[PDB]
């Protein structure tokens, strides 16, 4: 999975953080 505008993970990103 891929984060978008707005999005972003400290820890390398998996799929869905922020908006879940």
């Amino acid at each position: 999975c891929e984060a978008p505008e707005g999005y972003i993970l400290d820890d390398g990103f998996i799929c869905t953080d922020i908006d879940e």
